[PDB]
């Protein structure tokens, strides 16, 4: 029993992290097969970042201008290309520790583990969610760019995120591994404001199921609701609208606990309207939204 | 910027996890050099657990009764001994992935990463604290026994915890790697109640510094206090007493932020007395106590 914010074991990804230096900028790269993936802003000075023309900056760069170091050994760069906002540096050596992997573009609400790295060396691992405004709330200092987000299905690492920047509000923006930003963000030092950081309703419900399963049941009430009635309250409290697709996804947790999804929605509705009154759920004083239904099932069943 | 509950990268420990089976009980072992460490209750049936005589149960066990599997390969057990509440199974093969390591017995308040494992396979990694009542609040299903807690200093893994049991209240108890329980707990299925789970005051203060550093400053007040005045409030709110040793440990965070430790104590005192009034600090509605001063400095400076 118990329920923890839990990251995937990071070993498979640790094996992929390298240091990329271009001139005086050092950040992290991901080494998969004979390709190192890194943020294209590695070619920028702090000056360049104000209005970079990446294609023009890249003309001034050759293979030998990108220094790739894996541990204390240098990799030979035999090719480089820019795909959207990432650089792909072809090296002469396949990463011998390349795990089974996929590049996936996740949806808002989806959770993933981040291996925070500095100079190509892992510092820590944490769990986070793609926010509905396509930011993430990370822990990233200077040098952490190119740190990656991932899920694991048994032995296959799905890479979903590469860290590129911090907004003036101290939230995080980055790309998938094809170099496409999540949301409307760009790798430029400009006014970029995030939209409304709404609560991931389906994730809250999942976590309320996790709570019931782990014996925290005080918030279960005597009411039910409908998707339309619930959504009116959701809207008011900056919760994401709940769809039938979310209800379907919650089916197994409904089945396990014998609490109909709309009943749990009615318990959530009362929690929003009445607050937690100084109570906690799974040791939280607010409604946790960075566990997916899949995360709850995984942790409650003990998938490895 | 940003501040996350962050575990150590788990790869070094992933390399140490094995499956231990004795008869019909399967749990996890830690394989370091040519020794596999596991909970001695691996020799117990669910029946035995009510009043096990471990020395008597062990007489009925030979080297060949302990099945040790690392991936899909069996290890040959050439010796076994019981040290306190752990078994040490000598195998004929040194773990080739043995990291630099130490066994350390941590104090209450100290944080560590847990690699949750099932059948010797890692499921996830999370951060937790040795509670002042020598429990931890983990996420452990059946088969997770022998999962370990650890800190990393650069390349040296300090093993501090091995998971042994869940109390009837769903909190966790385990040993150091010499098999000595944290607190008064025993590997027997009996009435074992935890004492008061007090708040780790020094850790709250550290996390308030982390908050100020990351721009969350609304709770900073116009007051200071003394250790004796603060402690009277601490006592009342089931916070651990703050010592000069804790004040000294907070010195670097005091220095960095320019907020005297006793001033932050006075801000904490007001938060206890006045509550958070629906406000959050670092996205928490309660005062987080599972970051040490060392953790805050590490994450705020970006140690790898
Ligand atoms: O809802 C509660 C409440 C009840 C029990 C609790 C709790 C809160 O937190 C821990 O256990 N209150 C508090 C007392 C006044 C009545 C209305 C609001
Ligand atoms: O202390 C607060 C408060 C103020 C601002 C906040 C907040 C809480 O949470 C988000 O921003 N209140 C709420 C209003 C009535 C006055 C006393 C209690």
């Amino acid at each position: 029993s118990g329920f923890r914010k839990m990251a995937f074991p990071s070993g498979k990804v640790e094996g992929c992290m390298v240091q990329v230096t271009c001139g005086t900028t050092t950040l992290n790269g991901l080494w998969l097969d004979d390709v190192v993936y890194c943020p294209r802003h590695v070619i920028c000075t702090s000056e360049d970042m104000l209005n970079p023309n990446y294609e023009d900056l890249l003309i001034r760069k050759s293979n030998h201008n990108f220094l790739v170091q894996a541990g204390n050994v240098q990799l030979r760069v035999i090719g480089h290309s820019m795909q959207n906002c990432v650089l792909k540096l072809k090296v002469d050596t396949a990463n011998p520790k390349t795990p089974k992997y996929k590049f996936v573009r996740i949806q808002p609400g989806q959770t993933f583990s981040v291996l925070a790295c500095y100079n190509g060396s892992p510092s820590g691992v944490y769990q986070c969610a793609m926010r509905p405004n396509f930011t993430i709330k990370g822990s990233f200092l200077n040098g952490s760019c190119g740190s990656v987000g991932f899920n694991i299905d048994y032995d296959c690492v799905s890479f979903c995120y590469m860290h590129h920047m911090e907004l003036p509000t101290g939230v995080h923006a980055g790309t998938d591994l094809e170099g496409n930003f999540y949301g409307p963000f760009v790798d430029r030092q400009t006014a970029q404001a995030a939209g409304t950081d709404t609560t991931i309703t389906v994730n809250v419900l999942a976590w309320l199921y996790a709570a019931v399963i782990n014996g925290d049941r005080w918030f279960l009430n005597r009411f039910t609701t409908t998707l339309n009635d619930f959504n009116l309250v959701a809207m008011k409290y900056n919760y994401e609208p709940l769809t039938q697709d979310h209800v379907d996804i919650l089916g197994p947790l409904s089945a396990q606990t014998g609490i109909a999804v709309l009943d749990m929605c009615a318990s959530l509705k009362e929690l929003l309207q009445n607050g937690m009154n100084g109570r906690t759920i799974l040791g939280s004083a607010l409604l946790e939204d960075e566990f997916t239904p899949f995360d709850v099932v995984r942790q409650c069943s003990g998938v490895t």
